[PDB]
């Protein structure tokens, strides 16, 4: 065991926030001063080894916008500990009262964060593979946060948001992240709208193989959904970096859409 273990006295659980089929999620207090949220296993559910997994890539990742890892616990009951995002996923949020407030300013923004993190994630050779907004957290200040690892892995599956190569043949690099980014950017102009409306998984995977790109959402500027576009180039290595789509969206307004008028909805 590293530094990373605590004891399980130090941590009281107080209220649910959701349940799998591996365990829970709770809210909950860290030696009675520190908001955390603590995931339980449902103990003969699954191998705590590679439940723990998703805590071995937290504790190598450390960024201000991917959610940090406070603690583990490797003995049943087994707990994982990270901080606390108080509005949850990004995809909860998008669909709730507030999101409809949202207009293309605050989504740009959620966006160059979220794009920061993975930035990070980039230069650090790993690679996500569940990138999309139901696996971004979100605290006050609109803050959002890359969550998640559990599939997360150093560099060596819904087809909605995965990339076809790693889909079909398990190519998965920080270049079919870029394409789940470009996915991710469709729920945020659409304030959490599924992906290919009304298509199955099959007709996802066919029309995407013949070369069918989702259209420009209602009232998202053509020079968005170009970038959507190139994130979902083909060929992988023609996709841009993370690091290109962070500058992009940070100098959004100024740079690229300097005339930008708020609408009806973005
Ligand atoms: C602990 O371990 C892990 C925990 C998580 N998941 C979470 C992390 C993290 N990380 C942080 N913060 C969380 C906050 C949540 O809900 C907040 C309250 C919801 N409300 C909506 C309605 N409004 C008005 C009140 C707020 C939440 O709900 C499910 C899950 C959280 C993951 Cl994904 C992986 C690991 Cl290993």
């Amino acid at each position: 065991k590293d530094a990373w273990e605590i004891p399980r006295e130090s941590l009281r659980l107080e209220v649910k926030l959701g349940q799998g089929c591996f365990g829970e999620v709770w809210m909950g207090t860290w030696n009675g001063t520190t908001r955390v949220a603590i995931k339980t296993l449902k103990p003969g559910t699954m191998s705590p080894e590679a439940f723990l997994q998703e805590a071995q890539v937290m504790k190598k990742l450390r960024h201000e916008k991917l959610v940090q890892l406070y603690a583990v616990v490797s003995e049943e009951p087994i707990y994982i500990v990270t901080e606390y995002m108080s509005k949850g996923s990004l995809l909860d949020f998008l669909k709730g009262e507030t999101g409809k407030y949202l207009r293309l300013p605050q989504l740009v923004d959620m966006a160059a964060q979220i794009a920061s993190g993975m930035a990070y994630v980039e230069r650090m050779n790993y690679v996500h593979r569940d990138l999309r907004a139901a696996n971004i957290l979100v605290g006050e200040n609109l803050v959002c946060k890359v969550a998640d690892f559990g599939l997360a892995r150093l560099i060596e599956f819904p087809i909605k948001w995965t990339a076809p190569e790693a889909a079909l043949y398990g190519r998965f690099t920080i270049k079919s992240d870029v394409w789940s980014f470009g996915i991710l950017l469709t729920e945020l102009t659409t304030k959490g709208r599924v992906p290919y409306p009304g298509m199955v998984n099959r007709e996802v995977l066919d029309q995407v193989e013949r070369g069918y790109r989702m259209p420009c959402p209602p009232e998202c500027p053509e020079s968005l959904h170009d970038l959507m576009c190139q994130c979902w180039r083909k060929e992988p290595e023609e996709r841009p970096t993370f690091e290109y789509l962070q500058a992009f969206l940070e100098d959004y307004f100024t740079s690229t859409e300097p005339q930008y008028q708020p609408g009806e909805n973005l």
